[PDB]
């Protein structure tokens, strides 16, 4: 049974484990996480698990030039060069060894060496550079645009900034956002040094996968797009710096004022938008020669066989390249699963075994775009689809030290409230609790009443391809603190003591977090009855409807002149209601004993999630299909609700054709209502 | 058991039902036709079934102007009309009474009255343009087409026409096509008056359905379309006439002399291919004045509840909408539905239910373009895709009187073999032998070695957005005569006479075909294991890539410069074989006491055929999915295999850009080897 499964999970085992995973760097298509790869084999093959194999894949990856390093420079009327920003991050102590740490770069640029006047954009949001061109009146056109890491996901700033003309990006981490106050840089304390840089990729792929092979897994004989018809890539150089580079080179700045106090950092400089500098005279040069090549990435699939169900999956799943050591991201993920594994094969080799089909997943290239899980679902999508139950994602266990965070499907809302009131909180002063207790107060929803929050899903990690494209029920779970990251989050800084000293001195929050995830795990791929609720669904939905018809209603005169109506999602909204107290009713009251009843409701809990998929896709997005839920068009870090809709009705008062636009606005309420009543319908007896 | 089921069958009910149905006009969208839908409601409860349903839908149909005519006319230099066509079909005799009979039109012209000089183009196929424009060096530019119906979808010739340019269509019927030596026409034998014209509609949907709603249910809220941005209307205006009215705008036909023989039909006039008059001088005037609208349509929807798997589906769907009387089309089908439901019925009555859910349908608007079956399909297409494990078509059940003709997916050759060994035959001469062999000695396969002839399934008819963008299994079959018609076919002629006397006077025709049509589907629905046998694709799979082959090495030069390989291909091909073979044994080596076991391997069978459909769809044709066959482009009665490849080589050597062609056509390979290859790994063991 379940304590049986969670009491075998320790604290040690984990710490162990993540020792292990970072002493050197594990980025993807590299020798050394092909060797991380094979380990994981074997030791999933001796942990028990009726198989475990390699998925490879060939990839559009993406690497600096080793003998022609990026940088930036200042240079003067002359193309003298009077400052250059570094070429790699100071190492922590202790790793002057490191044979190779790749230096800071952004994944996926184009090559280039631009010169400009630079212009300041705060955060690169959406409404950013509406500030900027629509009040400031300022132009970006032929500019090299300056902007700081945090709030949304760095490729929408890079499309943002390109949207806007803007000839190459600048991207830094400012301690406004990545140091907190009273706290020592790495390695006294855990904030980001100087010298220190942000990593990732600047892709807008929008659920594609490989670039090459949209649609299609990348094996041996996929036809590749040639990389001008490539998915995602920007058109314009990209690169990100410390907070000293960065003073540098803002110090100067000219031009305007920022438009108000939102807009300036902690660095001691004006934070002027510019264009160009107070040195009239000197200007920006970016210097980059990154390639990108398609190189081979390896997946570890095990499996645990399932003893009643064995054509049902549960997975679990989580990555493992890193950008340099990994310490937090992801191997604090990778080594709360490999326990979780651990431990499932200990009650296996007792003789046991789940109901369900479990499979096992390390993924690759999840940093340069989320490839291994989505090339590898692109390959399996017919069985993911008729088979798939839920899927758990397993990135980073701990990215703070304060409460729970879960997001997840609705359909687990209540699976999630059950476990945690299972579980003991592992905080200051809640010794006896229930982790369902420390986490409510600390974290309490907003929905109402007295309960933890829970966040919508978006994109930004492996469980993207499960939940937006196949519509698998998914969630996520880890410690969080009191979309910007931590402050060490994709630099060298990251690293195991960065954990042992700082985060979680004795495992203990890796350990709730083992819990959380096995937890779920095990009852969703254990329990007779799958444990979803889709009362859970109908009460969002009508929350979801209220929201987005608010949003409609800044625009009254639209309305009536369009006619727009929300009648028919709020009567669809309606009838998933009844219908699905209707079928909760059927649920309490059949015989376990009827075993092709039993089968009959599951599969009807299990296609529920699957019913929401629009195999047209949403707008633009073929890869995006569920219609309920995308990641944010604005921040593929956040999701949105009804995402067609709300794209529909985004900065409509600035289109020129009006009836056009509302026109797309009914036309997206249609396919919402229409998509709500059918997946109700899916729950009404089915004869 | 079977034999009561079809003991229980009479061609006494089949003859009674199907006068019932043919003594006045079913004009979808008319009132008459909504009659006749309650009608069968009200009998298929009365018959036993557990509900019965109308669905209804408003879709975009089309008729003639009551007051304002269409007509073709010859004008002279003072545009003067010396000939005017018929306004209606001479009608048969008896029918003076008829309220009102629709006059031949083509369902969705678009209005116009184009004069201009005609030009002759044979079928109006695609090699007939290739030979006038290719060979003959014609131009249709600005001219009126005139082309003879038969060979090819009629919607396939006025894109044909458009692409070529013409300014509108006159289609007729050639006695060479619609005349059969030593037959009398109506009312003294079938063959087709001078005064007979085929009706029909010309659209070239390619599956979208209703042209205002496609990817959705027409509902009472659906958003639609404008008319200008409608899915597959032709945009310029097309005629029919008999070959009395043909003669006359035939007999002065100047320019070329028909290239060769086959261009010739069997009226006495020269054929020559025009352009204009031999009468210089005279030219020819259309006069359309129809008009589209958005008008009701019914569905009648039964439900036979299934006793053990009330979630599984099998379906048998037949059209109910006529051009005017509907005797063989489709009420020769209609009748033979009802007689199966109502000895489904029978057999409930006295205590029976099927193993799994059956579905009956009485389709609208099949005739103006499958328009009743595919917007409950896009309503219904969640419960489609998960449950539905088969569709049995049920049109016309004869168009000729020699031989049985099945088309069908490979899954359901052997159910079909067997079940036709157990089957009487009707056909003179063969009293006491099995179905099986009067089939199998007037229809031999060409494929070999002792069996029937069973064809691919394009398009054409109600199975179309089941197999083609849904991948259920499907199947039909009919009595056939030894892609044109019957002579009678979509004209006034057809009527429950024209059955009687001179197609199947004992009704033992209708019997047989609704016993091969309710056993298919009694042993879908009541068989223990599903009666697919996956070995069957396996061998046609092999067919296909040969042929397919085939016919890329005609360009051995550009296969061995671009590089073209079919190893992928052949390689998913031979591991579909093995997989399939071995799936095979463990469906014959397990215990049907387990249930689990059981329901597991059934759903690997019915998801087998939906495995070969990709989401993505083909090229430009969305709602064509399915990799193994879609309709030809060239023809939308009839299959293609490997449709992708197939289009992809399709007269690439006329192709700008060779190795972008050549690119493209390795493209497809890729994709078909990818989805062969994911096809049989759903048949793998499933952990
Ligand atoms: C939520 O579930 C309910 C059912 O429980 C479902 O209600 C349905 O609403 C539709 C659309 O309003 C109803 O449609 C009617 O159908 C009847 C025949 O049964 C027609 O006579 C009606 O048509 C006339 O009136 C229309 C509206 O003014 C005219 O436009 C039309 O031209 C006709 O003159 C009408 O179409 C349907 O009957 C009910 N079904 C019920 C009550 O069982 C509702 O649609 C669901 N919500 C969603 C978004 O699906
Ligand atoms: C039909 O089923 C068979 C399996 O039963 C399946 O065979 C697979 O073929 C692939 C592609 O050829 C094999 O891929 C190899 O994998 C190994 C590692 O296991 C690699 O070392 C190999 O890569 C090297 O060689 C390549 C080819 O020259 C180079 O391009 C590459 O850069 C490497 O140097 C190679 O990729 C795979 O191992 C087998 N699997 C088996 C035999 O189990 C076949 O693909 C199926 N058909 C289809 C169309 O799917
Ligand atoms: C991580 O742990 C693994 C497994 O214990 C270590 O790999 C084993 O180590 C020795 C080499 O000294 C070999 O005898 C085994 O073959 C290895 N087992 C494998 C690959 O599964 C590995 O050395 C550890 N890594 C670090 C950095 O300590
Ligand atoms: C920034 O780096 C550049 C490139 O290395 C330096 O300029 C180079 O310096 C060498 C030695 O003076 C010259 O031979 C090259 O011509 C220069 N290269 C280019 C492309 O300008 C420059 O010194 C650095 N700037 C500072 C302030 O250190
Ligand atoms: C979470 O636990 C609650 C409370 O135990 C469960 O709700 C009960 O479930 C049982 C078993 O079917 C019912 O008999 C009770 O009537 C339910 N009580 C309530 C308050 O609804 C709920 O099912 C659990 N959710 C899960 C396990 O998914
Ligand atoms: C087709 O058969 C039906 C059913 O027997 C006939 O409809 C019935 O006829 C009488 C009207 O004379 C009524 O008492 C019943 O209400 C009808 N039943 C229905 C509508 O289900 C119908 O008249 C026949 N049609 C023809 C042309 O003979
Ligand atoms: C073909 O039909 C046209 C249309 O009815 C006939 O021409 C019309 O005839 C009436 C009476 O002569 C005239 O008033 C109209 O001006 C004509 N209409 C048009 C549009 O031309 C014509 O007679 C018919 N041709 C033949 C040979 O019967
Ligand atoms: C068609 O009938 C053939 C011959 O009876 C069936 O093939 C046999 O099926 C039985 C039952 O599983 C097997 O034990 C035999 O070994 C099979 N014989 C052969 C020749 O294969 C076949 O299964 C039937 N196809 C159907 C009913 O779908
Ligand atoms: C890296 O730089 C060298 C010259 O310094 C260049 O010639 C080489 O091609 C580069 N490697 C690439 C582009 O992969
Ligand atoms: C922005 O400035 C550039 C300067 O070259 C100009 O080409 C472009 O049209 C300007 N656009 C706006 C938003 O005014
Ligand atoms: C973990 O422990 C305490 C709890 O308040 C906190 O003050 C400290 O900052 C935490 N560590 C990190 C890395 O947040
Ligand atoms: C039919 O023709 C009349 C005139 O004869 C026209 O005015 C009317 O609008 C037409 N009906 C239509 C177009 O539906
Ligand atoms: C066909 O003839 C028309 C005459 O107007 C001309 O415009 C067009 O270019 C011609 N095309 C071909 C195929 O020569
Ligand atoms: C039906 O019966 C005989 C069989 O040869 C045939 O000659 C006759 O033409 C058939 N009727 C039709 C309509 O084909
Ligand atoms: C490429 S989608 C996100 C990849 C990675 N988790 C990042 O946030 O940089
Ligand atoms: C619109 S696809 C075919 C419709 C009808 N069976 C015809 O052949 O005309
Ligand atoms: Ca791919
Ligand atoms: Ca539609
Ligand atoms: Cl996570
Ligand atoms: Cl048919
Ligand atoms: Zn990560
Ligand atoms: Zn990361
Ligand atoms: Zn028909
Ligand atoms: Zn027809």
């Amino acid at each position: 049974n379940m304590k049986a499964f969670l009491d075998e999970l320790k604290a040690e085992n984990i710490k162990k484990f993540l020792y292990n995973f970072t002493q050197i760097p594990h980025l993807a298509g590299t020798e050394q996480n092909f060797q991380l790869a094979k380990q994981i084999q074997s030791q999933w093959k001796e942990f028990g698990l009726d198989s475990v194999e390699l998925a490879h894949y060939d990839v559009l990856l993406s690497y600096p030039n080793k003998t022609h390093p990026n940088y930036i420079s200042i240079i003067n009327e002359d193309g003298n060069e009077i400052f250059n920003t570094s070429l790699f991050e100071p190492p922590p102590p202790g790793y002057e060894n490191v044979s190779d740490i790749v230096p800071p770069f952004s994944a996926f640029s184009p090559q280039g060496m631009p010169e400009g006047d630079l212009v300041y954009v705060n955060y690169a949001r959406t409404e950013d550079f509406f500030k900027l061109e629509r009040d400031m009146k300022i132009n970006c056109s032929g500019k090299i645009v300056i902007a700081r890491y945090g709030k949304v996901f760095r490729g929408n700033k890079v499309k943002n900034a390109q949207l806007a003309g803007a000839k190459g990006v600048i991207l830094y981490s400012d301690p406004a956002d990545y140091f907190a106050p009273g706290v020592k840089s790495y390695p006294d304390g855990w904030n980001l040094p100087g010298g220190g840089v942000q990593r990732g990729n600047i892709l807008n792929l929008n659920g594609a996968g490989d670039p090459l092979t949209p649609g299609y897994p990348a094996n041996e004989y996929a036809y590749r797009r040639g990389i001008a018809e490539a998915v995602g890539l920007p058109s314009i150089p990209v690169h990100p710096i410390g907070y000293y580079d960065a003073q540098k080179l803002l110090e100067k700045m000219g031009g305007s004022a920022p438009p108000d106090s939102s807009w300036r950092g902690s660095l001691k400089v004006p934070y002027n938008v510019g264009p160009g500098f107070t040195f009239s005279t000197q200007k920006v040069k970016m210097h980059i020669h990154s390639t990108n090549e398609v190189t081979r990435i390896y997946n570890v699939i095990g499996t645990l066989r399932g003893a009643v169900e064995p054509d049902r999956y549960v997975i679990l799943g989580g990555h493992r390249d890193s950008w340099v050591f990994g310490g937090i991201d992801p191997q604090s993920g990778a080594a709360v699963v490999h326990e979780i594994v651990r431990s499932f094969g200990t009650l296996k080799k007792e003789g046991w075994r789940p109901r369900r089909t479990i499979l096992f997943a390390s993924w690759d290239a999840e940093e340069f775009g989320l490839l291994g899980s989505t090339e590898w679902a692109e390959e399996n999508s017919r069985l993911l689809q008729e088979r798939g139950v839920a899927y758990i994602n397993a990135d980073s266990s701990i990215e703070g030290n304060y409460t729970l965070r879960v997001d997840c499907t609705p359909l687990m809302y209540s699976l999630v409230h059950n476990l945690t009131k299972e579980l003991k909180s592992p905080d200051e002063g809640f010794e006896g609790k229930s982790l369902y207790e420390s986490w409510t107060k600390k974290s309490p929803s907003p929905e109402f009443s007295g309960m933890p929050r829970i966040s919508k899903l978006g994109s930004g990690n492996d469980f993207e391809v499960f939940f937006q494209r196949l519509g698998i029920a998914s969630g996520r779970a880890r410690y969080t603190k009191n979309f910007s990251g931590y402050p060490l989050y994709h630099s060298v800084y990251e690293t195991y003591e960065l954990v042992e000293k700082f985060y979680d001195p004795m495992f203990k929050y890796h350990l709730t977090v083992a819990q959380v995830r096995g937890g779920m795990v095990f009852e969703l791929a254990n329990s007779i009855v799958l444990p979803f609720d889709c009362r859970d669904y109908a009460v969002v939905l009508r929350k979801y409807a209220d929201k987005i018809y608010s949003i409609s209603m800044k625009h009254p005169q639209e309305m009536k002149t369009y006619s727009v109506s929300f009648d028919s999602l709020f009567s669809a909204v309606k009838n998933f209601t009844e219908i699905a107290s209707k079928f909760s009713e059927r649920l309490q009251d059949f015989d376990k004993s009827n075993p092709i009843v039993l089968r009959m409701m599951n599969d009807q809990l299990m296609f529920l999630e699957r019913a929401f998929i629009d195999p047209l896709g949403l707008p633009d997005r073929p890869f995006y299909r569920h219609v309920i839920y995308a990641p944010s068009s604005h921040n593929k870090y956040a999701g949105e609700s009804f995402p067609g809709i709300y794209d529909a009705l985004f900065d409509i008062e600035s289109k020129v054709d009006p009836s056009k636009a509302w026109g797309e606005v009914k036309r997206q309420i249609y396919v919402a209502a229409f998509t709500v009543q059918a997946a109700a319908e899916t729950l009404s007896e089915v004869a």
